[PDB]
């Protein structure tokens, strides 16, 4: 309303929540803050793969968000958003209830475009997930299934995909925990598919020697490797793959049958939101400014996944560049900013800052990540490690952000900087 | 004075320089500051080893200091401390005059140690040294008289030495300077000699793969590599090495003739400040606390190389941890908070921060560079590096340190990270 503004966040995950806790905590008791979400539930997404191998129960990484977010006066819909009217600025909810805002940040991540490979989506056939918590449960069940009953296995990334170190974990995983059950060579074959242009490209170019420590890594579990590959259908239990060459060409096309197998799907945008007339790329990614605000609607700012990134390469086989968890902090931190700069008169000047992208990676006793920006080469800093210290800075993170997501947000998150003081 | 303090600085190095301007800076024009040195000149070490094999010029990388701190108030006095009195006070200089201060800010880096290991003073023998731009230009030169009469090649670091990069990035730019020159085939041996227990060691117990890439960077240049060495003596142009294993015992010894060499020596504290009773430990290094006040006396604050540190580890062969230029600066940040604080009733309460060490090599086209911390593992951080950009990056550090120099020192150094927005 006039001079106390209804603020609506859709979307409570990596940047939704912080999302929600920053805004009330910049907009005080005089304005509304309305977190809308899907699900009734907070999870943590980097832990999905170790629940799709059953090192991790939904439990640990989940927990629901009504009760944290309303201590701290935040409103929560447990609900989806099915249409959004950019002009009349309301929102239809599934239950059919509109909500009125006056500013809309989205931050609704991916739609995991499962629909681009007829057979993929994991409850059409013996191809998985691990992008959600739903999924990665379903994906342990048929591990479990593949263990009573063993057969060939094909993990890896679709053509699209932007998410790669996920595919590289959740490969590595697997092939330990077949070991720790002395079940590994039971397996007739194990075999990693992916669009990347090489191994270790992880849709940035490579960092560090991603190429050469997950080309060994990959080999040391007798697991086979494919790139430049796209796959057209899974059908039967099978997997039918093809590979181009650098001119996007077919050099060869091999049908692979599946036990078990688990491909990162590509990612567009979420149907409400890129269903708003003139709001998206053909993507369904909300086109945005350097300080997250809607080309086409002032009032409306996004964040995370959700946005538009131009891409800086084009690969045989299409691939994207990540949206990492620093950098959608950034995007969060900028998008409040200047909403509150907009209700106090003020253009905010707030940016997203220096493109980056961040990775951790747990194998078990030891993890392996990577810090890479800006996006194009040559970088400033461009590195990947590898240690037990990874696995313990993975765990500690984890635990951290669960415990924030319950506590609130009135700083900088990574003020995770004063392990120097 | 009384109400209008004098704070001397002793030393106009990496530690020194910054702090004779961010005394200044905090202190105003209500006090004096007076800088005191051995040199006329400032001098960017890092880049010694390539004035050592010719790839710098003096020129590039040394410059008078007397206008660039005087044009900003501080006194420069351009001769070395050969006493100091702690107790009256007062510091007797080469020339017999004497300076009284009411502070002291300790910054004289280390004594390079060749009485260690006699006939290893550059000046004694073919053994020389890349520690200071006198020495480099030296090496240089006896390195060109290799070239005229090509003959054995011994690089390393001696028992007790903490700084041990420097060694690998001279012994790689000499191989690559060797090919460059189409020389490379009229050497009859290049041995590499280390008081580290293992290659890549680097006085922190290694770093990321530091072991596995330095043993192989040896190879590739046909460099063959000894650990838990010590030199005995330098003598007839013949190095003699005493082997050790786990337990200290000999299990060879080697007799290497040297037409070049060049070997990293064990640090210690300077002679005018190890002499001041009852301010080092045995080493002669000043023993402070956490806020880098000598544990002594008061008004004696320390910082860089100069302070002491407790070792962590104690191997075969006598060895040190290395003390850098990110924990350098942290040092001398907090000496001048605490300095200032006790000019005003306060007792600062500012501290060095979380121990860590970084270094940067350049080998021409491309660099190694590591950072760990906190001094013991398992660590927070514990990544090593190299490419391009690390090349890229030395360069830049290099020209932006020294402009600094110049220009003055009002904010917090390593602002550096500001290539995040
Ligand atoms: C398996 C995996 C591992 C990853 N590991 C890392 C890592 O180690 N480090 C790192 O920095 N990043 C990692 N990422 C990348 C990234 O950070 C995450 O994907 C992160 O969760 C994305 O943040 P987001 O807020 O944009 O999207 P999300 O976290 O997916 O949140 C989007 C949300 O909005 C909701 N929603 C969608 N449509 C609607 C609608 N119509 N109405 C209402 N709500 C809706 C959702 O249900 C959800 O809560 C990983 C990603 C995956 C898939
Ligand atoms: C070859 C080499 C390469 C290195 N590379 C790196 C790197 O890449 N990164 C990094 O973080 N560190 C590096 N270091 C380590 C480190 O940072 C440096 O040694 C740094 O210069 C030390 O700072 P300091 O102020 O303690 O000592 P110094 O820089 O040596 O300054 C000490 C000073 O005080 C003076 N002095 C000594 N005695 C007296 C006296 N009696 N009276 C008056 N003045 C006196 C000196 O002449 C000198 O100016 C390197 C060191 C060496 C030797
Ligand atoms: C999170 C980013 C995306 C990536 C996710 C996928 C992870 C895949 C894991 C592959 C790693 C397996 O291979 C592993 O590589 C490391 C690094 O060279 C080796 O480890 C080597 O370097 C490390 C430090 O970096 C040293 O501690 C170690 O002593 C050394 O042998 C291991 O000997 C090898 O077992
Ligand atoms: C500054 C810290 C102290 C160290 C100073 C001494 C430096 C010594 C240099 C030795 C490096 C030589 O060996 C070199 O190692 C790197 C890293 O594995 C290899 O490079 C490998 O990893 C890098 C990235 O990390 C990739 O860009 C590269 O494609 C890959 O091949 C090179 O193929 C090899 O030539
Ligand atoms: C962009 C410049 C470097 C950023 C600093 C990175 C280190 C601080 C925490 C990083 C991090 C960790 C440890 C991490 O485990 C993790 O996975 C959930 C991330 O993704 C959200 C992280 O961003
Ligand atoms: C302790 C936690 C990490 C510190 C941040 C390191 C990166 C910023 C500059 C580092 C640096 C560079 C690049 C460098 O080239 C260099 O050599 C002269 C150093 O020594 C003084 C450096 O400290
Ligand atoms: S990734
Ligand atoms: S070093």
């Amino acid at each position: 309303m006039r001079g106390s503004a209804h603020v609506v966040i859709l979307g409570a995950g990596t940047g939704g929540m912080p999302a929600a806790y920053e805004m009330k905590e910049a907009l005080g008791s005089g304005h509304e803050v309305t977190l809308i979400s899907a699900n009734d539930y907070f999870q943590f997404v980097p832990s999905n793969p170790w629940v799709g191998v059953g090192w991790k129960e939904r439990d640990d990484i989940a927990f629901p968000i009504r009760h944290y977010v309303e201590r701290k006066g935040i409103h929560f819909i447990a609900q989806s958003a099915e249409q959004i009217d950019a002009e009349a600025q309301n929102i239809t909810l599934a239950d059919g209830n509109t909500v009125h805002y006056d500013y809309l940040m989205i931050a609704t991540g991916p739609k995991l475009a499962f629909e681009n490979v007829p057979g993929s989506d994991p409850h059409e056939g013996p191809v998985q997930s691990i992008c959600t918590v739903d999924h990665a449960e379903r994906a342990f069940a048929e591990y479990q299934a593949l263990l009573r009953e063993p057969g060939p296995i094909v993990i890896g990334a679709m053509a699209g995909a932007s998410c790669f170190g996920p595919a590289y974990e959740y490969a590595m995983i697997v092939a330990s925990d077949l070991k720790k059950r002395g079940m590994r060579d039971k397996i007739p074959s194990f075999t990693f598919i992916t669009s990347e242009p090489y191994i270790g490209h992880l849709g940035i170019q490579g960092v560090g020697d991603s190429k050469g420590i997950l080309t060994k890594g990959l080999k040391e579990e007798g697991i086979e490797a494919y790139t430049n590959c796209k796959v057209t259908k899974v059908e039967d239990n099978k997997m039918y793959v093809t590979q181009v060459d650098e001119k996007g060409e077919t050099i060869k096309e091999m049908v692979l049958p599946v036990k078990f197998g688990m491909m990162i799907p590509a990612f567009k945008g979420v149907p409400a939101v890129a269903g708003v007339e003139g709001l998206c790329n053909p993507g369904g990614f909300v086109l945005v400014d350097e300080h997250q605000r809607s080309k086409k609607y002032a009032n409306i700012f996004a964040a995370g996944i959700a946005i538009a990134i131009p891409p800086v390469e084009t690969t045989p086989v299409p691939t994207g560049a990540p949206k990492t968890g620093y950098m959608i902090e950034s995007m969060v931190s900028a998008a409040v900013h200047n909403i509150k700069a907009d209700l106090e008169g003020r253009k905010g000047e707030q940016t997203m800052g220096t493109w980056n992208a961040v990775c951790f990676a747990d194998m078990g006793d030891r993890g392996a990540a990577f810090i890479a920006l800006p996006q194009l080469k040559p970088r400033k800093v461009d590195v990947f490690a590898y240690g037990r210290w990874v696995h313990l800075a993975k765990v500690a993170f984890e635990k951290y952000f669960i415990r924030k997501m319950k506590m609130g947000v009135s700083e900088p998150f990574y003020e995770k900087v004063l392990f120097k003081m």
